[PDB]
């Protein structure tokens, strides 16, 4: 293994180095308006060296945006692939890219026997190529690498089963900014190449000027280059047609044929007819634009992408477009002067093209480790908005992300009969999640009954999992001398503190128990993880004296809080005189799951103890039922509350965090929590959907007197203050504390509501923030750049350090985020906005909901932590904080048994599975095989992360082969499932290093 902590990679280009040096000059370039006047020598051009021009018809499908994926369909994208079909059937030179293999896929499976033949012609002489061959093209700011690496998978799988080909070369023309999470996840998934487009027009410049728009693109750690993608980012504004051709819009709008009017060129020459009378000057005018782009470029190959957004539609499109560009190459090739050779070509020509220019010792290709964010496509209109627009959503998406794992997890473990549906289930989830990850779903910039489909679709898909989840406990903790399932029965219902949260959604059940009726109920913790877990859970219940045993009857420890709503006029607690909250301790095996028995009695039982609860505020009585301990009443004051040996935290007297003392001899360090708000600037530019044009900094909002309610307990205590938009909760269970903020951000239009951390840390201009929840990557605060550029996405969480201490956020949900200031952390919550801003939408962002967002803070001392080098690009988690993202995006599933009584219930499974190394997770368990099938073979995903060493190192070996029994082979993968990269003799998966990730499937006979 490579050390990705002392050693820094030496490359070409290192972007937060570049973008320290870079001045961001938006100076006027002509008519390439962010670059400049290209020259290029014309005796660089002759008969031994000519310029090959590659044209490159695509037509750009948004799996929803401005329509749903179901209405583009039947508007659109039907009636492209059919007329793909037919025209390239018809026209063998002529050549089409496709990327969205959902569209792809629900137009297959449509068509005629003899059509699928015609369809499976035209990819195999190579005329259609597919290009990335995912499901859709994702966002790679918002999105986790495990749903890209889900949505890749599934398109895939998609074309390898039903066309026979795994496209190498990827193509990503609309994400808005790039991350290195994708070469990361298609170099081991078996790619040679990939294509980007929205970077920002001062690095496109900047690497145009020293013709590095061609790239090896690596890991910001990765020493030997092992991870080396050859990346092409196209130069220009857009990959329109004007933009594609060559510098000047101009000219490169005139060779858009599909423009001779009800659609026109913006600078007013329109396109004209190629005839023997104009094709000289037309040719003339085109080739001086080729060979203007070939000047940005090392290679005599040049990439002409010809398309637009849902361009292929009309049959006559084909033939304008087609009939014209062959009259200008009929022309261009037969005339010498030129020295050209220009045809329509793929993607993978392009490539193929470029590394034989290479192999010839024509060009070396640069060297580039970092990502590309923030997005400017012009000016300071940087698209650091769209980190956070819709967080519902936001959030919804980690929420199915887990689901998906632990319903392919659960149901891994058996063959299931086909009467169990659990095939149409998992592909129902696996493809609903997938679609979502589209750069115009995650991103919430669709429009609102977009929106609501991808939302309905999310829903459809957590019932799915659930289904399947609850399907596979009771085959797993049913003694099979009894296991006799109806496929069709609720045998348990889910039970989940965290989605949609009490606050949004009052939808939690009640276990309703009494002494004649329902006396003890049955509850199963699964565990996804590859590791003992020992986590507080809780379920709603009908008394306050309830006891927890295991099924051994063995007593558990556990806590009665009471049920906590918040209700606006003031914003005050009310709480149930109906149900309560138990609270106890699961220990849940690696990968596996553990049984408790909730019983009730007449009193207070011996393990169960009652929380405490102050309401400051001028007081009004407030019952509790049953609830033994009445609530304590008082004015407004500051609290310190700890729970077991974990930290003391001081709060404000608004019921906000002012200080954390780590251990009882170590200082009371200062942790300042505040909500401010940006606003919407009144002339310029206007914040939508895509945009964050802050009118200067946040100012804060009036708190008032607010009502803070504590709650105090053995096992778990919490501050909770009705904040005007936020109801703010800080939760301590003896570890770092877990936040909760249900924002409901109303009507209070052109506002965004940010919570910021205020420390003494001496973090300077350095802040670090995740890519995709792989990896942290260093940001430099940039006082040369507006504020809204120092915003960077937030996918799972956040640091700050200096020599001693470090402050941690994560987060349950991809958001917005900066270090404005030395020593400060800051996360936007939720932002609604009256103006549309002007990228295609039609709509500000008004549809705003109450969201339930959730944290973890991690206060710590690194001055005994091996940190990297002060030139390393990247960052790495402790132990605790990795633990605490882990618990925030794959926390103990809860299962409560439907039935008054459980006969062959068994108390464990998995408790002879391998304990791993904290550092290593099994992110995916994924049967590949039907029960008609006599090789039974699963796929695993191991992914080990890297964390910082701080000298505190009980870890069984982990061999994903050997967890199902009667293996009969151990094949390393592509990340796909889709190649063998080799049979492992030994039928052992050896352990992977830090910060790699690695695939295996495992048969069985
Ligand atoms: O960018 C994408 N598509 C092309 C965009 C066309 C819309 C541009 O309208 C500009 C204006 C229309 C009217 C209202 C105002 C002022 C003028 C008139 C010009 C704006 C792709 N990226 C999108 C990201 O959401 C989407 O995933 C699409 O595939
Ligand atoms: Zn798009």
């Amino acid at each position: 293994c490579q050390d990705v902590v002392q050693d820094v990679p030496n490359v070409d280009v290192q972007m937060l180095e570049l973008y320290d040096r870079m001045s961001f000059k938006d100076i006027d370039g002509g008519v390439w308006k962010q670059g400049w006047n290209i020259k290029y020598d014309p005796l660089k051009y002759n008969a031994h060296h000519k310029l090959k021009v590659f044209v490159v018809p695509h037509s750009h499908n948004d799996p929803g945006w401005i329509q749903t994926f179901e209405e583009y369909y039947q508007h659109d994208t039907k009636h492209i692939l059919s007329n793909a079909l037919r025209h390239l059937h018809d026209n063998p030179e002529m050549k089409f890219i496709w990327a969205e293999i959902s569209y792809f896929a629900r137009f297959y499976h449509d068509l005629g026997e003899n059509k699928k033949l015609q369809m499976k012609s035209i990819v195999k002489n190579g005329q259609l190529e597919f290009v990335t061959g995912g499901w859709v093209m994702p966002d790679e700011a918002n999105s986790h690498w495990r749903n890209v690496l889900l949505q890749l998978t599934e398109g895939q799988t998609w074309l390898k089963q039903f066309m026979n080909v795994t496209p190498t070369a990827s193509w990503a023309i609309d994400p808005f900014g790039h991350s290195p999470t994708m070469p990361y996840i298609l170099q081991k998934s078996g790619f040679k190449n990939m294509l980007i487009q929205r970077t920002h027009y001062s690095v496109k410049k900047e690497l145009a000027q020293q013709r590095q728009l061609e790239f090896l693109w690596r890991q910001i750690w990765d020493n030997k280059g092992d991870t080396a993608l050859f990346t092409h980012m196209m130069p220009f504004y857009s990959y329109d047609i004007p933009h594609t051709c060559g510098p000047d819009p101009k000219v490169c709008c005139q060779f858009d044929f599909k423009r001779m009017g009800g659609l026109s060129c913006p600078w007013k020459v329109p396109p004209r007819t190629i005839s023997d009378q104009n094709v000289a000057a037309r040719s003339d005018l085109l080739v001086d634009q080729w060979k203007k782009k070939a000047e940005l470029y090392r290679t005599n190959v040049l990439l002409i992408p010809l398309g637009d957004d849902f361009r292929f539609k009309q049959n006559t499109e084909w033939d304008v477009q087609r009939v014209n560009y062959e009259r200008l190459f009929e022309h261009i090739n037969s005339q010498a002067h030129f020295n050209v050779q220009a045809q329509f070509g793929t993607l993978q020509e392009y490539f193929d093209a470029v590394h034989q220019a290479e192999r010839a010792g024509q060009a070396e290709f640069p060297t580039l480790s970092g990502d590309f964010f923030t997005y400017a496509d012009r000016s300071d209109n940087y698209w650091s908005g769209y980190y956070t627009s819709r967080p519902y959503h936001k959030r919804m998406d980690r929420v199915l992300m887990h689901y998906v794992r632990a319903a392919e997890m659960l149901s891994a473990w058996h063959s299931w009969d086909g009467m169990a549906r659990i095939e149409e289930r998992l592909e129902q989830a696996r493809r609903e999640l997938s679609l979502f990850q589209h750069h115009d779903g995650i991103t919430g910039t669709a429009k609102t009954h977009v929106v609501v489909d991808y939302e309905q679709r999310m829903q459809e898909a957590l019932k799915a999992c659930q289904m399947v989840m609850q399907q596979s406990v009771y085959r797993l903790l049913t003694k099979p001398s009894i296991y006799s399932p109806d496929f069709s029965f609720s045998y348990f219902t889910l039970d989940d503190s965290r989605w949609p949260g009490s606050g949004v959604e009052d939808s939690r059940t009640t276990i309703i128990l009494g002494e004649d009726i329902l006396p003890s109920k049955h509850v199963v913790m699964h565990n996804t993880l590859p590791h003992w877990r020992e986590q507080l859970v809780d379920f709603y219940v009908s008394s306050p004296f309830v006891s927890v045993t295991d099924l051994a009857n063995n007593p558990v420890e556990a806590q009665v809080s009471p049920v906590w709503s918040w209700h606006h006029d003031t914003i005050h607690p009310q709480g149930s005189t109906t149900k309560y909250r138990i609270i106890f301790k699961a220990r849940v095996p690696p990968m596996g799951l553990a049984t408790y028995v909730l019983t009730i009695s007449d009193s207070k039982p011996e393990h169960t103890s009652y929380a405490s609860n102050l309401l400051l505020r001028n007081p009004t009585s407030l019952p509790l039922g049953q609830y033994p301990e009445d609530v304590k009443f008082g004015d407004p004051r500051e609290i310190s509350l700890r729970v077991g040996n974990g930290p003391t935290l001081a709060f404000s007297e608004q019921g906000l965090l002012k200080s954390i003392q780590l251990t009882q001899d170590s200082p009371h360090v200062p942790v300042h929590f505040k909500f401010l708000k940006y606003g919407v600037r009144s002339h310029g530019d206007r914040s939508g959907a895509y945009l964050f044009l802050p009118n200067g900094p946040a100012s804060p909002v009036e708190l008032g007197q607010p009502v803070v309610l504590v709650t105090k307990g053995k096992l778990e205590s919490s501050v909770s203050v009705g904040l005007p938009s936020v109801v703010h909760q800080t939760i301590m269970r003896g570890g770092a504390p877990e936040i909760r903020n249900l924002v409901d951000i109303g009507s209070l239009d052109n506002t965004e509501i940010v919570m910021r951390l205020e420390t003494h840390i001496d973090s300077g201009d350095i802040f670090y923030t995740d890519l995709n929840g792989l990896q942290f990557i260093k940001r430099r605060r940039l006082d040369k750049l507006p504020l809204q550029a120092n915003y960077y996405p937030i996918p799972s969480g956040m640091f700050i350090e200096d020599a001693n201490t470090r402050l941690t956020l994560l987060t349950g949900q991809p958001l917005g985020g900066s270090s404005l200031a030395s020593g400060e952390l800051e996360i936007m919550q939720d932002r609604r906005l009256a103006s549309d801003d002007e990228r295609g939408l039609g709509q500000g962002v008004l549809d705003n909901k109450p969201v339930l967002h959730i944290y973890r803070l991690v206060l710590e001392k690194v001055n005994n932590c091996v940190r990297p080098s002060e030139l390393h690009p990247a960052g790495y988690l402790t132990s605790a904080a990795h633990k605490a993202s882990q618990s925030l995006l794959d926390p103990l599933d809860k299962f409560i048994f439907a039935e008054n009584e459980w006969i062959g219930a068994q108390g464990q499974f998995g408790g002879d599975h391998p304990s791993a190394r904290e550092d290593l997770d099994v992110s995916v368990m994924r049967r590949l095989t039907k029960s008609s099938a006599k090789t039974q073979r699963v796929g695993y995903v191991l992914h080990r992360t890297n964390l910082m060493q701080c000298g505190t190192p009980h870890t069984q070996k982990l061999d994903v082969c050997h967890l199902l029994p009667n293996v009969a082979r151990c094949e390393r993968t592509t990340l796909t499932f889709l190649q063998n990269l080799e049979h492992l003799d030994g039928m052992v998966a050896p352990e992977v290093c830090p910060m790699e990730t690695a695939a295996y499937v495992s048969s069985h006979s």
